[PDB]
């Protein structure tokens, strides 16, 4: 859920980096 990173759920809808 941000401008860039990795899929939040699984399909790339949201892009955050997270722990």
């Amino acid at each position: 859920g941000a401008f860039v990173g990795q899929p939040e759920a699984v399909n790339p809808l949201g892009r955050e980096i997270q722990g």
